């Protein structure tokens, strides 16, 4: 029993993390097969971060400029190119620890595990979610750039995030493994602000189901509601509009508890209109929205890898 | 920036997790060098969980009764003994992946990382704390027994917890790696209840310091206080008594923020007497007490391994 924020076992990704140095700057890189993946802003100098022309800054760079340190050993660089906002450094040695991997662009509301690193060495691991505004609330200090997010299913690692920057608001923005930024963010030190951070409604319901399973049933009520009428309360509280697909995704949880999705939507509406009144649900005094329906099933059924 | 609940990289421990089968029961075991460590209640049958005599149940067990599966391979068992509440199965093959390890009995209030497993295979990782009542609030399903807790410093893994059971109250109890239970708990299906779960005061202050660093300063006030007078508010709210050693441990955080420990104790007292009034600190609506002073420094300075 018990429900916790759980990251995946990070072993398979540790062995893909390297140190990448270009000139005076060091950041983390991911090393699968004979390619090292890192953010392209490794090549920006002290005064270039405001408005760099990355194509031009590349002309003045050759293979031997990028120094890649694996653990304590050196990797020989034999090719490089710029794909969107990441660099792809072809090294001469395939990584012996390359797990079965895939590059996936995840959707807002989905969650992943982040292995925070500095100088190509791991520091820790935490579970994050792609906010509706395409930012993540994580823990990154200077030099964590290149840290990656991923999901582990069976024996296959699906890489979905590479960290690029912190915004003036203290939140984080990054790209997928093809170099495309999540959201309208660019790798420049310009004025860019995240939009309204709405709540992942389908994820709050999944967490309420997880609570029922774990013995917390005080928030269950004698009301029900309809989708259209529930969405009208969600909009007032900046909650993501709940669709029928979301309802279908909650089926397995709805069947395991004998609680209709709409009856659970009615209890949520009460929480939004009346607050928690100093009560706690799964040890928390606010509504948690960083658990997907699959996240709950995974932890409440004990899926392994 | 950003402050998160962070587990250590779990790679070095994954390669020590095995499956242990004894008769009809399967649970997880830890495999360092040529010894496999598992809970001794692997040998209890369906009707034995109420009042087992583990010495007697051992007489009827020999080496070939314990089947140890490493990944998908079989380990040959050549010796076994019972130390407190864990078994020590001597196998004939040293583990090639044995990290630099140590067995440590941690103190109430300290934190560690837990790698949850089922059938000797990892499922995930989360950060826990040893409550003052010697229980932990974690996520364990049937078969997670044998999952271990640990800290990683430099390249050395300090194992401190092996999970044994869930209590009728939904919390968790276990042992150190010498088999001694944390708290007054036994590996029996008897009536055992955890005591008062008081709050780790030194850990709440460390988390308040982490908040100041990350931009949340609304809880800082114009008051101060004394230790004796603050403890009198702590006792009313079932908070662990704050000693001078605790104050000394908070020095480094106190110096990095230019905030005396006692001035921070005064802000906490206000939170306890007046509540948070619907405000959030580091994204949470209650006072978090599962971050040690070293946990905060680690994450706010970027320590790696
Ligand atoms: C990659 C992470 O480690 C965070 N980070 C970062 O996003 N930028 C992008 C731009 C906003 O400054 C950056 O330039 N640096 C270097 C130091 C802070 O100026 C930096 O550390
Ligand atoms: C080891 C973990 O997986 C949890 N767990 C457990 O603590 N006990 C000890 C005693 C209270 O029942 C136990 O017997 N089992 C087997 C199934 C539940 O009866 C069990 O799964």
């Amino acid at each position: 029993s018990g429900f916790r924020k759980m990251a995946f076992p990070s072993g398979k990704v540790e062995g893909c993390m390297v140190q990448v140095t270009c000139g005076t700057t060091t950041l983390n890189g991911l090393w699968l097969d004979d390619v090292v993946y890192c953010p392209r802003h490794v090549i920006c100098t002290s005064e270039d971060m405001l408005n760099p022309n990355y194509e031009d800054l590349l002309i003045r760079k050759s293979n031997h400029n990028f120094l890649v340190q694996a653990g304590n050993v050196q990797l020989r660089v034999i090719g490089h190119s710029m794909q969107n906002c990441v660099l792809k450094l072809k090294v001469d040695t395939a990584n012996p620890k390359t797990p079965k991997y895939k590059f996936v662009r995840i959707q807002p509301g989905q969650t992943f595990s982040v292995l925070a690193c500095y100088n190509g060495s791991p520091s820790g691991v935490y579970q994050c979610a792609m906010r509706p505004n395409f930012t993540i609330k994580g823990s990154f200090l200077n030099g964590s750039c290149g840290s990656v997010g991923f999901n582990i299913d069976y024996d296959c690692v699906s890489f979905c995030y590479m960290h690029h920057m912190e915004l003036p608001t203290g939140v984080h923005a990054g790209t997928d493994l093809e170099g495309n930024f999540y959201g309208p963010f660019v790798d420049r030190q310009t004025a860019q602000a995240a939009g309204t951070d709405t709540t992942i409604t389908v994820n709050v319901l999944a967490w309420l189901y997880a609570a029922v399973i774990n013995g917390d049933r005080w928030f269950l009520n004698r009301f029900t509601t309809t989708l259209n009428d529930f969405n009208l309360v969600a909009m007032k509280y900046n909650y993501e509009p709940l669709t029928q697909d979301h309802v279908d995704i909650l089926g397995p949880l709805s069947a395991q508890t004998g609680i209709a999705v709409l009856d659970m939507c009615a209890s949520l509406k009460e929480l939004l209109q009346n607050g928690m009144n100093g009560r706690t649900i799964l040890g928390s005094a606010l509504l948690e929205d960083e658990f997907t329906p699959f996240d709950v099933v995974r932890q409440c059924s004990g899926v392994t890898f």
